[PDB]
């Protein structure tokens, strides 16, 4: 049996279920199954509960923000980040001040819910005491900020600004695994492998469009010659070119050719312009679930961390 | 109005089904949105403001917005026919309704089946006018000053607008009709010529913003083409079929004999190989065509008649083709 | 009277959301004009109008003729239809709403060494005085099941609150309830018995025979409905997989793909040329292949595709896969014959 | 039957959902009979102020079913529900027939306009040539039982019934039915849909009622005494609901002079007369009974007028406060219950 | 034939208003909760309409009575002589509309650069009343145009202040006005519609008596004593045990050695709620026990000048 | 650092609503600004809403001065800390008991007391008695006192009561109120299995009451208001009209009756009514307190002695001679 922890509430939870639904890995009850991965069982927990059960051995995998992983995991050696950047849950844990200064003789208050990571940053380049408090309004009320910043709007609303070097950590959602489970529970390691591969291929896919265009041409080679002259019509390896038939004088002839290329989403609009310039029409654009390519070093780095 | 601002602002409905359908349209365009102000990353430097629809029209006129998506009813009532508002796309194919006049089927309106015979009723004079309950304070007076009805007072009715004729608050109603079931439940009928306006959700733009603010026209162009290609796609199916044949050309002749297997320009035909007696040969060919969704079932039958099997059907985000006159007409309105 | 085809759908419950999700996955989205109102449209099918009802009301209205089609669990069809021959199951297994209506008895006590329905019947505790008490919501199917299996002294009741708690509270001796995973039964120290299953149930497409033979348009939209649901189930199902591969000709690449066990596709790989510029000349150095891959096979197929030099492997889902018609249509027409 | 089950508790069924539920819980709170909802998800709570009294929250239809089977002993339910689901069973005894909430009438409504414009009477509706065995009068209603009974009684033969989809009142406008049989309270739903009531169209007048099972009352230990207490408490609560206690300071020489003053006033009579007591205050360091306080019950509808009268005779500092119960002589209801029991 | 009184539909004003009527034993008979008309049956022909406060002012300007914030009355009422506030202080919804600035050493509005160009930008919801304060206070350089408290960070403010904590999260003379909930009536009904004047009279009397009561406690104590006058002297020796006019003193009997005698006396006084606790201490000091404390719906006393002031406004 | 008294109250659950209902009925109304609050009825008193566990902890840390919490939370999380003093141990809501439940079937059939669970031998150092519980601290302390050491405790996932049926645990340690959960899950209490009796309680910190000026007197005020209200909740005031010749005759009648005793005896005053144009005190009104549980029987008794028009009404407070809860608190404080 293989157990994977997922966030139970917050946007991290809805974004995680949205991620799984986009991978075609769909999951009142709190325990579910992902049937497309053999013997994989999902447990919905708060992220701190994912870290706690991963350390104890009740879970084998988890998806958690890097902030929760580093504070509640404490840099414990048992935890290994398999994928460090699932590209959601973007934030940074940092300190905010109003818009070395010697006023402290042990007799500087920072309000934070991160009871642990504040103290650690004081050994690196730091007289600091921590509290727990509307957290964002704490400097104005006199409680004491060290908090998560994403868009930074909360900082501007409370007349608070950010410092150079004030970012203690950059955080995304991450796929993490238990070391005791990967070495000791047979069957876990291969599904963490499959999970990493699927997440990489989905992230690449997310990503691209497949673009298919009708083009008038005499040969497949002339048409490909036209597509490859265009800078952003390169595709992964080049246009797939196939014949397109239509009835002329009661007889059929391949007057058109259909090309298919991958196009990055950010490049789509200008690509369309380019395709119109070389005579393409009826341009079908569609999304992808996965794009599998050559494996990234992430698997080998995981094995290097394991031995 | 005149504010140094790097970003193009697009107003979207904040509450109602227009909000949910608008966010649904953007998600179907793969235009994911990032409080009350968000960003659309895919369109360069495009920033979305969620507002009440009247506030979208008001802020477009005041200059706080550059584009908006709003129903044509909200646009015509609150814009009041101002020439600065240009509909860029007049038919986003959701929010369909019509603002019209409904009158009772009973009482004195039994044989009042046209707006004209509603007019010539000696019941209403300067003292006791024709009471019409509506939330459309501007458009009612306009519709009947355009059609010559002398003595009409308009009111906003307490609670259930449709029940006002039954309660005695008003003699008729001026309201939005979609399926018409609300009218039928209260013994109300429309009339010939009673339709004040036909409405859909529309992409609207400010003339002053497009002319004066850098980048507005290009992102309006991108949004219009994206909306047109997405509507075209929603639209069609991609249909891919395996067919046994000796050559690609024979297979193509077979699919083209069929009326609704034409596709956009014709079938794409490619070889399909399989192992026979340890040797492979292109015993099959796979064809690809676009099929309109309303033709899908019939197309499947036709594909079976010519030997097709394993017919894959899948949807499209966009279909980009030749640009519609909507762009050229917008530039015509701008000079 | 009327010229629209009416399709009944469950209004509340998990059956309702799963049904609307099935229709959206078919690109048959429902045009909820009023979300307070109970009637919507499916524009992709001509004159097809959806009515949101309680499932019992779907069966009642199919029998009365106010609906023509319905999607309902087989348990509800059996309990509220009572085997009326006018209700015909068109598609018997839409693969959601899986459960079984069965008998559960305590694990402990009097029922320790009772594990068959016959051994439940044999117990002597049950006479006209003091019968076997069964708590159930299935007012019709319980008595029929128990009169058919020779269990002679049984009284049935509806229970307050948690049906599964009725035997512990003393309200009842056994229950007749729906079992899916069976965890509710385990949580309440209950067990099924051999022969205790009254019926196996899924969501199903049902039609009125009077509507199909007598009302214009019903039989063809039932045909399209059956064909679309079957094709969608097949699609759910597969992935289309497209890979770039280096090769000199289409035949060499095809032989490489077919040498691999699970890269067979439905009929074999489609192989087309992929052109790329080398030294200012364009040439088909690569070829793109497309195959269907079953989803449970996806990962291994990827490995197989990498072994033969594949790259840039696009994976995407399908709304439909239409193939040869299943006998379900011919079976329907035979049921209509007379 | 649940008439044989051994249980120490006396069981009172209360409506689980609806306006009847909240109004019933309001009635209990106004009687200081607060229900200790042990679990809100659970359906059973306790009323600790009455010995061995346990409340079950049920559908009203389930309250009637359970009273007939003997699984409940008392219930509070509208008389419409009692007539529909009890069907006039002789075992159901109405102990209190008018709890003065849930007021409505089940009646027949037909369109104001159409063929029914001159139809104001019920047998005007009967002497109508439109309905035969071929095409009957369609009536939408949720009352599967009471409709047939009412119209077999009033000389109308050719009638069909439907449990209409959704908005019952909109059934005649949609063409689902030609009339409706429904509950009317203020009648605004009838006016909103251009429908009207009829002479003789009223099927029954209904309020919330305290009902009991006769087999339970005679056979189950403790039931009769707690229905006695409930009826008494309810009667008193209604009387209190009702009155104000009014207390006034008055300048006077003796209690009898003050009493003479209050009793000259028409609405200062009280239940039996003003209670009069001395009110002392320090003048120049000595206390003396310069004032007197009077206590009277005043009906709420008289309060304002009573105040004016109390000022005319020199009253001030008029304290007005409400009452939980007013117990007086028993009404005939209890004896009537015993006559129905034998 | 009908007298109509408007009440707020949503907000704390709504729950506080229905709580006010609920405390007055004028229960509101909401026959349809979805509908907007209810009745007060204890006052003959008194009908309640639930709507937003601007709508209440709108209909009083077009209703016979309304209960609305003084802010809504002054902004939407236009200072019209037809709207007469009969009771100006129902003691709920209390607040002040005032100006807050981030602007450090500026503490008076006069110190509040601002010209034709760059006119003092205040984001504010007071479409009518905003102009009034500065058109009257001599800053001619002001323009008016969400999540208001962050407006100084986002790009001074004129808003409602109650406890002021919302202001603290983000001046002298900045107060535009002080507001409470008020019972207002239209002159058109009072001079012209029969029965409006009389039910406004009853409403004003009930509201004044309830406000007095809200207010006090009735306190009843057992005290051992020989005579009523002795016990009364003991109660009156204590400063805040005076009551309205003095303690009501009555005999309390108990069985001693098989014979009954008035060994105790019960006193009744009104005690203000704010004074209750020390009143209990004082009552214990003079030998009281079993002190029953209970609330009041109304305390009617002599009419306030408000009715005669209203009639002076009516002539 | 801070200057005004802080009172912790439960934030969520029925404990929260029942607590706010009690305080509002005690005239300690909480003025919630928006979701920290204030109680203005006690001069200068400030409320903090927290999770029950947090209140105890914050009392221990110094951040709180008072709290209202169930005694189970107090004993489980306070760990018997001497800084926490219960001021009122029984606010008469949140009633429950923390106790041990075991199955009725199987091994445990003929086991109906704690000592018989002890003299059961299924449990060894290797395979101990598995008890599912949320009380990480309290449970072990209870069983070393009169049970075995062959006990392991666990936190059950999900439904604690279903843990013995699922095989997770052999017994549970849980809160019992009405006992329906245990009966629904075929579980049973044992004699001597009760670990603790719990109600909601008013708790205070010793450091705050002795050391922070103003804390002790506002706990005095809230303790007296809470005790007073509880006493009143409690009683009825009952007032009856009685025909009689003298007040003493009427008093003798009420006192001849067992349960009409009142607190000290009936108050008796004259009731006047018009006879022949003359007024005379033909009646007398008596006032007594009646415990609510006795009300109905007292009514019968009042009728037996000729009473009529019996007014019954409730009380907010009943203050008497000072309760020993204050004197005992001061004894625990060293005055
Ligand atoms: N041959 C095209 C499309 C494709 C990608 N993968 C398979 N086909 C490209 O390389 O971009
Ligand atoms: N060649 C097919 C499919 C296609 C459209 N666009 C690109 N390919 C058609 O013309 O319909
Ligand atoms: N011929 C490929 C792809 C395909 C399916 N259908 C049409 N083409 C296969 O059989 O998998
Ligand atoms: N004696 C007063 C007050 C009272 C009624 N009952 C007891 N006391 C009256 O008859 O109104
Ligand atoms: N006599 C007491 C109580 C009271 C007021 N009104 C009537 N009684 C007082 O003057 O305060
Ligand atoms: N004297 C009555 C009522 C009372 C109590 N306290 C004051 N009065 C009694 O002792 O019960």
């Amino acid at each position: 049996e293989i157990r994977l922890g997922l966030p139970s509430k917050g946007r991290m939870s809805s974004d995680t279920l949205d991620l799984l639904k986009d991978c075609q890995l769909s999951v009142r009850q709190y325990v579910a199954q992902i049937p497309q991965i053999s013997n994989l069982e999902v447990w919905f927990q708060r992220p701190k509960d994912i870290v706690r059960k991963l350390l104890s051995g009740d879970l084998d995998l988890g998806i958690v923000g890097l902030d929760v992983l580093t504070e509640f995991g404490q840099g414990n050696e048992d935890l290994i980040v398999v994928h460090e950047a699932l590209e959601y849950g973007d934030c940074r844990l940092s300190i905010a001040i109003p818009q070395k200064m010697p006023q402290w003789t042990e007799d500087l208050r920072v309000a934070t819910g991160f009871t642990y990571l504040g103290p650690k940053f004081m050994k690196d380049n730091g007289h600091v005491a921590f509290s727990t408090a509307a957290l964002e309004a704490a400097p104005a009320m006199g409680i004491a900020i060290l908090d998560l910043v994403s868009s930074g709007t909360t900082l501007k609303e409370n007349n608070l600004k950010e410092i150079e070097g004030g970012t203690v950590l950059e955080s995304q959602a991450a796929l993490v695994a238990s070391r005791r489970s990967m070495i000791g529970r047979k069957g876990v390691l291969e599904t963490t492998h499959e999970m990493l591969e699927r997440l990489e291929a989905h992230l690449r896919a997310m990503g691209q469009f497949t673009v298919v265009a009708n083009m008038r041409g005499s040969s497949a080679e002339e048409v490909a010659e036209r597509v490859l002259s265009q800078p952003s019509l390169a595709g992964l390896q080049g246009p797939t070119v196939s014949p397109v038939f239509c009835k002329r004088d009661g007889k059929v002839s391949a007057d058109y050719y259909a090309i298919v290329i991958c196009v990055p989403k950010k490049a789509l609009y200008k690509s369309i312009q380019q395709l119109r310039a070389i005579g393409g029409s009826g341009v079908l654009v569609s999304p992808l679930t996965y794009i599998f390519d050559e494996e990234t070093p992430r698997w080998r780095q995981l094995l290097s961390k394991l031995g």
